[PDB]
């Protein structure tokens, strides 16, 4: 049960596998989504339970999203041996695995993050180790199992998933520095030791997804995607909705929408701190409220919020570290803020990713292209959702997200990529490089003229 | 000027800069370029004298050849705001820079690396601070004032490109801990601090260049090219060839060629071992004799090699860990071996690659495009360049490599990028994804069907 017995299994699985061809290693990449996908309801229920977080039914939904989302885009992709050739430019791609991956997996998600990696990894004949968080181990060692279970019934490759018991650091650091390449999902303490581990890796951020609602759209629909977004598995989503950035001259329009698809939303100073004071705790997330309801939030504050409220507005001091409710909050709850010109709309925005979350995930609801385009030019994020939840930026059957679990912050996140992480970031892409003798000798006016 | 400092005063001026359009950081980067081609002469000189290694020649046709092929690739590539339309996803891509870079330069390439980083970085909005080897600190620090001197005609802000002055330790650390993001250009122990520096990086492994000479092949040609290859600069290029792989059958042949091209072959035992004891102590190579002539190495040795010589071919006494001359040698000596079938030919050269080297490049000489293409997928290597010389994988007018003074050697040699360095690997790329109505909800054999 040592690491480094886990990493000599691994290789040993991992030359095994390296002979399989591209349908082979499909077939089995395949039966590691559907799993998830036929299991759903049970991992599910175990999930809400041991991590005391989350809603069963979005867990049901997210499994079952994930896992038909993922092998959809993955199937058709071309990861073993020679994979393209471009004779104009006089190359030829060869795609080789990487080795052994090292995956650190998160509370939040404990059940597709394990499938999501395996899948990207298993596609190009790599192996994987999963460690999971302390509070999530069960349900994330069930969900391997039962992967375990099926690729044993095709033939596989013994040990190319497996699995750490003890979370014990310095068993998590020796899996990280012994493999050849690391996914870290989960918080930035986690993130920041993967990009230490001394081989290369692919990380995370917090999100803080900063939402614009632009004026003149339909209030009605961005509520309506905000509060899908928002209250989704009680929030715990990175890519959760977590401000409403409105317009001022519609602002009571824009709350009224919301209040008409069941938010509760506070004005009064004082019962705003009331929420406030329990929500956060000497600026730190009061771990007590992660993806707990609505009212778990409300008895704890002592304010009465009506029955049937799926998310609570507070209206913020101000933007950026004026309100400490501009931070990532992991619970249905919003942050409302007012704006004169959509530039100040994304000033305020990009002053709340520069408190928590830059390089993630932003919202917006326009039917005025050129302002998506601003927003998208120039506010510090990776992905930018327009007019559908912002729970749909790790992919859905309506968007081009590449469909995933690790979601990339970029630079901002202090991560090696800014977008969805894929099979294609596991695998070594080789050139063939030809010679093209009808070529001249460029001269000195036709490179600098 | 402490790290802390040069930090600040980088990102005020990349705040300056992104507000720079595409043609604005165009018209810097080709200056930039420019004022290494133009002033080829002066830096070749210097650095020669200060490295004390390499070849004036060399390298003036280095500067020549960096600068104007990275431009030529360049120019018209799309590194800022909306670069890139996908309606067929409901996609608009976004270039972005990732802020302020780290990067340490090699004493054998002072003068390119700096150049080619600072335009793979600025073309993406972003400012750079170079920590060049101590052995090599003037003559960079002179390439970074002409390139700033060109910068300020041009009315750029001030500080996109930075320099260390001082050397490594904690300065160097602090340094790449600082920055947004971090090249390292040089050997196994600045790669392995780059990747754990917390932040992410872009390293470039030791190479060790294995060449298979297929039966059948134009000898003459292979021997001219990879004598060319191996003589660059006195054979301090990564690519650069360091071994000839032979076919056992046409042995006689292959080695004629090579001193019909000014070759000196040695094939008496004790003779090699009086080259052997010189080029290696104690199983590292000789630092004395990096970058040194043929004729330096033959007075080390005692042995006389005629004058003319070009490159020093010496008989192994097997593949792998047999000879230490089959681990990189950064002076123009080979060495050679014998297979009798192709396929042995290609484990001759693995077996190097796992002594030294691996992910890196190596060399093959063939009009048989099965066998090319067997090497290229067996091969743990990057880049796999054909009927040229190796020294070419860094970028050519007559190959499709992308050009480069910072070569990724993948997860083999733990890199994050299995390929060339550019401008792409400096932005992050984000994403607008709009949402599509169209679809319908998949069921489940349209799904997993
Ligand atoms: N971008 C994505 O795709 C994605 C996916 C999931 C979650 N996230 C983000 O990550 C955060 C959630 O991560 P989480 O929900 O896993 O909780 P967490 O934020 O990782 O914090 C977990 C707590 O337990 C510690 N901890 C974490 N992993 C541990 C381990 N293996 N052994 C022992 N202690 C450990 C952490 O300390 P350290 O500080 O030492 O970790 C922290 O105190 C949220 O901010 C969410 O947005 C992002
Ligand atoms: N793939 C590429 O694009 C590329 C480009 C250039 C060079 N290379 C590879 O790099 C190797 C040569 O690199 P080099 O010629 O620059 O010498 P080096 O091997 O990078 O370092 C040489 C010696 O200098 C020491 N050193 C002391 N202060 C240093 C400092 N501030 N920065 C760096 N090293 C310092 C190093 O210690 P540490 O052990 O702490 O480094 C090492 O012992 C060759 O193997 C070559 O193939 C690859």
């Amino acid at each position: 049960v040592s690491i480094k017995e886990l990493i000599e299994k691994a290789k040993v699985a991992q030359k095994k596998l390296e002979a399989y061809s591209q349908e082979q290693v499909d077939v089995l990449v395949k039966a590691l989504g559907k799993v998830v996908y036929d299991n759903a309801e049970m991992f599910a229920k175990e999930a809400v339970e041991e991590t005391e977080m989350g809603v069963y039914e979005d867990k049901v939904a997210k499994c079952h999203l994930k896992s038909g989302a993922i092998w959809n885009h993955i199937k058709d992709k071309k990861t073993v041996g020679i994979i393209k050739e471009e004779p104009e430019r006089a190359l030829v791609y060869v795609a080789k695995p990487k080795g052994v991956v090292a995956a650190t997996t998160p509370i939040t998600n404990p059940v597709v993050t394990p499938m999501c990696n395996a899948m990207a990894a298993i596609k190009g004949r790599n192996t994987i180790i999963v460690a999971p968080h302390p509070k999530a181990k069960k349900v994330s060692a069930h969900t391997v199992e039962l992967m375990n279970a099926e690729l044993k019934k095709l033939g596989a490759p013994e040990n190319i998933i497996q699995i750490v018991e003890a979370p014990s650091r310095e068993a998590a650091k020796e899996l990280m520095e012994s493999a050849d390449v690391v996914i870290a999902t989960g918080g930035a303490g986690r993130v920041k030791a993967a990009y230490s581990s001394g081989r290369p890796a692919y990380g995370v951020g917090p999100g803080n997804s900063q939402v614009i609602v632009d004026k003149g759209y339909d209030y009605n629909k961005a509520a309506q995607d905000i509060i899908t977004g928002r209250k989704y598995d009680n929030g715990i989503i990175c890519s959760s909705e977590q401000s409403v950035i409105a317009p001022a001259e519609d602002y009571d329009k824009v709350i009224a929408a919301f209040v008409e698809n069941g938010a509760f939303y506070v004005e009064d100073e004082e019962t705003v701190e009331k929420f406030r004071s329990t929500l956060f705790k000497d600026g730190k997330i009061n771990s007590k409220i992660i993806g707990k309801s609505v009212q778990i939030i409300a008895d704890l504050a002592g304010v009465k919020v009506p029955e049937g409220t799926k998310v609570i507005v507070l209206k913020g001091k101000g933007a950026g570290e004026k309100d400490v409710l501009c931070k990532e909050k992991m619970c249905p709850v919003l942050v409302a803020l007012k704006y004169d010109t959509f530039e100040e709309a994304v000033e305020i925005a990009m002053a709340n990713y520069m408190y928590e979350g830059a390089g993630h995930t932003a919202g917006i609801h326009s039917d005025n292209d050129e302002n998506i385009r601003y927003a998208g030019t120039v506010l510090p994020i990776s992905r930018l959702v327009v007019n559908q939840p912002a729970t749909t930026a790790g992919g859905s059957f309506n968007n081009g997200f590449n469909p995933t679990t690790t979601l990339g912050c970029g630079s901002w996140g202090r991560n090696s990529i800014s977008e969805n992480l894929t099979y294609e970031h596991l695998i070594n892409v080789s050139r063939i490089g030809y010679f093209n003798k009808e070529a001249k000798v460029p001269s000195y006016e036709e490179i600098w003229g």
